[PDB]
C-alpha cells in the first residue's frame, strides 16, 4: 500500500517526497507533465533553504551546480551591501536555476525510492476515515493514507477540498518573455538603466544563447490572462522603453499578476497542501520556491510520524498552525515590495526613504533576513528567544552539527555531559559535545532544526520530549 | 527710509522682523489682519526651532508658555520612544500653541523697534534698481530698499512675482473642526481608538473649555475648496466613525489639501519669499511653522548684512541655495508620511514594515532627526561633515555657546588660544576658550549657527571669512 501519494511534482513535492523517504514511506509523486518543465521561473536558493539542502547532505551537489553571491537588492531591488553580520554560517544567495533544483529534487528523490509517475493528473479525490483515493484523468484510482496537494498555484486538490483562498486579487501584471532582439547588448543595457531609473519593474537577463530574458510591466490587467502574444510584448516595451529592441522569435511568452493569496487550512483531513498550493504571492525578493521547500521540510518528518504510527494528536495540525503564518508574512512583505515599486509620487517619496534606511546595517539586515527566512520564529509557547527559530551550523569538537543531521531526525545537542533521551532514542540522537560552539547548556532540536528545547535540567527536558517526539518507548 | 518691508505678520515675518532689528534695518511689517488670528493651526515647536530661540535668548519666554514633551509618533503617527540619542541639548518638543508663538514673537519684534502695521493688506507691487514699492489695497504706498513675502501659502506677493510654484496637486482633503460634542469624552475617546486602528487620519483633542479639536477625513476632493459646512463635517464623521457624536455649534470649521509646492526662485531681484510663501505641504510631522522660523533665521543676517553694505555679491542668493533644498526634502518627507497613513492594502504593508524599522535605534533617530531638523546640512563646498551644519549648544569654561549669540553675529569658537578675526571683528566675535566642549581647534559659527569652517590654521581661516562676512575693515 502507498503511504502518502504527492499531487504535483515540482520543487515542494521533490523535497517533500525525499523527506518522507528518509523515514521509509511508500512515496508515489503524481506529475501531470509527461516530461520536465525546461523553463525557469527561480533563479537561485536563499540562505535558509541554502541550509536546509547542507541539513540533508544535498549542498555539495547544489553548490557544483550554481554560483554564489553576495549582492545586495533584495527588498524590492533597493541596493546595498549584503549584511555583514548575517546570522547564518550560509550567508550567500546560490545562483542556480530552478530547472537544476527540480533536477537535483527529482534525482534525489528516486535515489531514496520514492516513485515518480509522470503524466499523471489528478483529476479528483475521495477521502474517508482511512485513507484517500486519488481518480488520474485517464479513470485509474490510487489508494494511500494521505494525499499531499503540491500542484502549483491553481492546485486542483485545493479547488476540490473547497479550501477557502482569500487575499488580494491581482492589481498589478508584468510580462515575461524569452526572445532574440535586434541591438547589441550595450544597447539593451544602456536603455534598460535609463528606463530603471524610474521603473523598476523592467529589466533584461541574457541567457548566454542569444537569447534575452525580458521583465516589462503589462498595461492594464488582461481578461483572459492568457500569454501575451508577440505584439503585447511590443506594445508593452515601446510604451515602457520607447522601443522594441526588435524582438523576436519568443521562446516563451508568459504574464504573471501580483494577486497575494493564503489557504485557509493547509490540512483538510488526511489531504495537505504545500507550496504555491497554499500560497501566491508576486516573485520580489525570490520567495517562493523557498517558502515551498521550507513548507515541505516542516511537513516531511510529522507526516513521516503519522504514517510510523508514533506522531503525536497534534503534531500534523503543527504543519499549518507554524507554516500558514510564515507565508502570510511572505505575502504582506511582496505587498510592501510591490508599492516600494510603484511609479506613483507617493510611493516613490517612501521608497526614497527606504534607501535612507537601508544604509543603516540593522535594516539591511533585518529586510535580508526576511527575505532569506532565517529569523522565522515559530511560536511554540517558550519564553527562550531560541526556542521556535532554527539553529543556525556551528562548530562541533570535530566536524559541524549539520553533518550530524542527513537522517531527518531529532537530535539533543548536550553540552551537559549529563543529560539523556532514553526512552525516545529511535526517534532523537543524543550528540553529548561539551566543545560544541553554543552557549546554552543543551538544545533539542526537532528534524526540521528548529529549537524545541533549553536548558540543563533532565525533568525539564523530559516533559519537553513528548510534544515533538510522541511516547517513550 | 524704510528698509525692509515684510508682507506679513505670521511667524516667518514676525521672526524676520526680529532678526532684522537685531542688526538696526528699518522694519515695516505690513499684517493684512486688523487683530491677531485666535485660531493655532501648530501645536508646538520642534528641536531645532527650540535651539534658535535658545540662541536668541527667546527661550525662557517660550519655555513659560509651553509644556516639553518626550514622545514618539512624529514621523506619520508611528509609535516610538523619544530618541534616547538625539544630538541636540534641546531634545524634547515645545508644547505650545501657535496663538502663542505668534504673540510672543510679535511681543518681540515691537520690542526691538519693528513696525507692525496691522489692516494693512499689500495689493501690489513695483521693483526697480534701486528699491521696492509697496501698494496697499487701500491706494496707499510704501517704499523700501527690499521687500520680503512672508504672506502665506496663498501669497500675493508670489502670484505677482510671476514665480513659479511647481510640485504635486491635492490629492487628498482633510476637514478640521473645533465643535462642542454631546457624548462623554471617553466616549469620544473610545470611538476614536477604534478608527485609529486603521484610519489614522481620524483625531481628536479637546480644548478645555468643552470644545473638541477634530480632524476627520474628506470624502473626495471638493470643487469650490471653501470651509465645509457643518453637515458635510458630520458626513465625514459618519462616513469614518459611523456617527457625528452629536456635534454642534461650531467656533472654527476648515479643509487643507495635501498639496506639496515649492517657489522655482526665492529672490526676484530686491524680492524675496518666506514661510509658506515659499511653500506648502502636509502638516504631516508639524513641520511648516519650523520651516518657515528657520527661513527667515536663514534670511535675516544676509538681508541685514545688505543692507548694512558689507554683504558679498553671492551672499543675498545663498538663502536661496540653502533653504530651497531644504524644503524640498521637507515636501518629500510629508508625500511618504500620507502615503504611510493611506488605506490602501500596498502603504498598509509598507506601514507595518516601517513599524518593524523604527524599533531599532538609528531608525527612529534619523526620522525624528529629519523632523526636527537637527540634522539640516548645507552644501558649503567643504570636505568636513560638520561644515554646513548647525553646531548644537556646548558648555562652555563658564556658561553655554548659545549664550554668546544673542546679538545675531558670527562667531569664531577658538580653543587654540591662536586664531584672530582682526579686520572682522565688528561682524565675527572671537570666543577663545580652550575649555569648550567642543573637538575641534576652532570652529567658524554663522550668524545663524552653521558652521562655515573648522580648523586650526589662521591663513585657513582668512581665506574662509569673506564669503560670509565680506571684505576686512
Ligand atoms: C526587472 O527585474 C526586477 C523585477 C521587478 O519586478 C518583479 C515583481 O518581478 C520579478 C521577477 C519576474 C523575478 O523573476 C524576480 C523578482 C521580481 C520582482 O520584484 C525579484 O524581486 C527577485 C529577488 N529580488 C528575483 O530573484 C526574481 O527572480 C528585479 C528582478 C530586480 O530589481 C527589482 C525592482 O527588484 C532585481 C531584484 C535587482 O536587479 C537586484 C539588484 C538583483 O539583480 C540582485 C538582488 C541579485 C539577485 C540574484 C540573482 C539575479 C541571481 N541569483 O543570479
Ligand atoms: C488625527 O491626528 C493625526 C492627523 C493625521 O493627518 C495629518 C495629515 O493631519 C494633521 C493635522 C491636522 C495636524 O494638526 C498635525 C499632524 C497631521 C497629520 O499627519 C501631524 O502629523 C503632527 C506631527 N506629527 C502635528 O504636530 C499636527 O499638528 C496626527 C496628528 C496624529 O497621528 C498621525 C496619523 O500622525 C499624531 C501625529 C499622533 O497622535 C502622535 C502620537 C502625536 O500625538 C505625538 C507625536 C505628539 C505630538 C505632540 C503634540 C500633539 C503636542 N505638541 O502636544
Ligand atoms: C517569474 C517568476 C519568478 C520567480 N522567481 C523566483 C525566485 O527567484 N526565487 C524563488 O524562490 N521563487 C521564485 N518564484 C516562485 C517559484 O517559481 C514557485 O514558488 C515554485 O515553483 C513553487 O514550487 P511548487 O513545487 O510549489 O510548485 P510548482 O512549481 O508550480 O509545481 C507544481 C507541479 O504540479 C504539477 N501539477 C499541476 N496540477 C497537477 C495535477 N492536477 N496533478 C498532478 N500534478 C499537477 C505541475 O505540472 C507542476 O510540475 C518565481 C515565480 C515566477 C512566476
Ligand atoms: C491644520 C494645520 C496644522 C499645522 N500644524 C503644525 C505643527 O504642528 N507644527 C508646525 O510647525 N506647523 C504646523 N502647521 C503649519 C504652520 O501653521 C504654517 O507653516 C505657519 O503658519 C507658516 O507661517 P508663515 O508666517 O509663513 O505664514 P502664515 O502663518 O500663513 O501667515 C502669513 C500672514 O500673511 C498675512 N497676509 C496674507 N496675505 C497678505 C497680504 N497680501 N498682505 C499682508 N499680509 C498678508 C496673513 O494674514 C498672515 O497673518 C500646520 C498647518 C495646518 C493647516
Amino acid at each position: 500500500m502507498i503511504d502518502v501519494i504527492i499531487a504535483g511534482g515540482g520543487p515542494t513535492g521533490l523535497m517533500l517526497a525525499g523527506e518522507l523517504r528518509l523515514h521509509g514511506v511508500r512515496t508515489v509523486v503524481l506529475e501531470k507533465e509527461p516530461t520536465p518543465n525546461q523553463h525557469s521561473r527561480s533563479r537561485g536558493l536563499h540562505a535558509r533553504s541554502i541550509e536546509v539542502m547542507d541539513q540533508r547532505g544535498l549542498l555539495e551537489r547544489f553548490l557544483a551546480h550554481g554560483e554564489q553571491f553576495r549582492v545586495g537588492g533584495f527588498f524590492a531591488g533597493l541596493a546595498a551591501e549584503w549584511p555583514a553580520d548575517l546570522d547564518t554560517a550560509h550567508s550567500y544567495v546560490l545562483a542556480i536555476p530552478q530547472v537544476v533544483t527540480e533536477r537535483l529534487l527529482t534525482e534525489h528523490a528516486t535515489e531514496l525510492g520514492a516513485e515518480i509517475r509522470r503524466g499523471c493528473e489528478v483529476a479528483g479525490l475521495d477521502q474517508d476515515a482511512d485513507g484517500v483515493t486519488a481518480e488520474l484523468a485517464d479513470g485509474t484510482r490510487l489508494r494511500a493514507r494521505y494525499l499531499v496537494g503540491c500542484d502549483g498555484g491553481r492546485s486542483t486538490v485545493r479547488r476540490l477540498l473547497g479550501v477557502d483562498f482569500p487575499g488580494e486579487p491581482t492589481r498589478v501584471e508584468t510580462l515575461l518573455a524569452d526572445v532574440r532582439i535586434d541591438v547589441p547588448v550595450e544597447t539593451l543595457t544602456a536603455v534598460v538603466a535609463e528606463v530603471r531609473k524610474t521603473q523598476l519593474r523592467f529589466g533584461a537577463v541574457p541567457a548566454g544563447d542569444g537569447f534575452f530574458r525580458l521583465i516589462v510591466p503589462a498595461q492594464g490587467l488582461s481578461a483572459d490572462r492568457a500569454a501575451p502574444t508577440l505584439d503585447e510584448l511590443k506594445r508593452c516595451l515601446h510604451a515602457t522603453a520607447g522601443t522594441d529592441f526588435g524582438v523576436h522569435s519568443p521562446r516563451w511568452l508568459s504574464r504573471f499578476g501580483d494577486a497575494t493569496r493564503l489557504a485557509e487550512r493547509y490540512r483538510t483531513g488526511r489531504v495537505l497542501l504545500a507550496g504555491d498550493a497554499a500560497h501566491i504571492h508576486p516573485p520580489t525578493g525570490g520567495q517562493g520556491l523557498n517558502l515551498g521547500i521550507q513548507d515541505a521540510f516542516n511537513l516531511g518528518w510529522k507526516l513521516a510520524a503519522a504514517i510510523g504510527g508514533w506522531a503525536p494528536p497534534d503534531l500534523l495540525d503543527s504543519y499549518h498552525d507554524e507554516r500558514h503564518p510564515v507565508a502570510a508574512e511572505v505575502l504582506d512583505n511582496t505587498r510592501a515590495q510591490m508599492t516600494l515599486l510603484s511609479l506613483d509620487p507617493g510611493p516613490r517619496a517612501v521608497r526614497r526613504l527606504m534607501a535612507e534606511l537601508v544604509e543603516f546595517p540593522d535594516v539591511n539586515r533585518h529586510l535580508i533576513e526576511k527575505i532569506t527566512a532565517i529569523a522565522v520564529r515559530y511560536d511554540l509557547g517558550d519564553g527562550h528567544d531560541l526556542v521556535g527559530r532554527r539553529l543556525r551550523d556551528i562548530p562541533l569538537t570535530e566536524g559541524r552539527l549539520y553533518e550530524r543531521m542527513r537522517g531527518g531526525r531529532g537530535l539533543l545537542l548536550d553540552r551537559t555531559g549529563r543529560l539523556s533521551v532514553s526512552g525516545w532514542s529511535d526517534r532523537v540522537d543524543h550528540l553529548a559535545d561539551p566543545g560544541a560552539a553554543l552557549d546554552v547548556p543543551a538544545a533539542l532540536l526537532r528534524p526540521d532544526g528548529h529549537v524545541a528545547w533549553v536548558g540543563e535540567d533532565q525533568d525539564d527536558l523530559l516533559a519537553h520530549l513528548p510534544r515533538w517526539f510522541g511516547a517513550a518507548t
